């Protein structure tokens, strides 16, 4: 099936925890597959512009370690939860893909996770001013503006609302439809 063959993909590009233990400031993403009309998609946020770190930025649900998470993998499943009310049933994380480097003392650990069929996202306006999903055909063939480095924009076609997507949130998306779309029969 379309899922199957999702997650057979996807455990090929699994690192798992071996990067993990390392002494660095550590955050952890999720970034949220959703199957809508035969096709998978991406769950986008746009955080609230009151937040200290990137306000009213286009990124993954997710955050900063803390002490009660028993793993990386938890981090990002405590932080989706807060942001956008998914809970814990309502997702299988299916694998850890490479993490990225910043600042020389920082490191931010990707899980992809399969997102339930009754899921509806409940936007914490603390948080999160905006929630948004993009196919994932998409960033193969995305409309790319130059600020010089490159920026995707999505119009989404219910509403005509435009969002702008770049930096890591950008390159994950890339990475994510690379593995699961390449080298497909029609
Ligand atoms: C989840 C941790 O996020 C960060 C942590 C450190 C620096 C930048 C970011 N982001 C993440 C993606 N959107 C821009 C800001």
């Amino acid at each position: 099936s379309m899922l199957d063959d999702a997650k057979a993909r996807l455990r090929k590009y699994d690192i798992g925890g071996k990067y993990s233990h390392l002494p660095y400031n550590k955050y952890s993403v999720l970034l949220p597959l959703v199957a809508k009309e035969g096709k998978l998609h991406l769950l986008f946020t746009v955080r609230s512009e009151k937040l200290r770190r990137a306000p009213g930025e286009v990124c993954f649900p997710g955050g900063k370690r803390d002490p009660t998470d028993m793993d990386d993998a938890a981090t990002a499943l405590r932080e989706a939860q807060e942001e956008v009310g998914l809970r814990p049933h309502q997702v299988e994380v299916v694998c850890c893909l490479v993490p990225c480097l910043i600042d020389t003392d920082t490191l931010i650990t990707p899980f992809v996770g399969l997102i339930d069929h009754n899921f509806q996202a409940q936007p914490n306006p603390a948080e999160v001013k905006d929630v948004f999903l993009v196919p994932l055909a998409y960033f193969l063939h995305p409309q790319v503006h130059d600020q010089i480095n490159h920026i995707f924009e999505y119009t989404n076609p219910e509403d005509g609302v435009t969002y702008q997507i770049k930096g890591m949130t950008a390159n994950l998306a890339v990475l994510v439809a690379f593995i699961i779309l390449e080298k497909k029969p029609t």
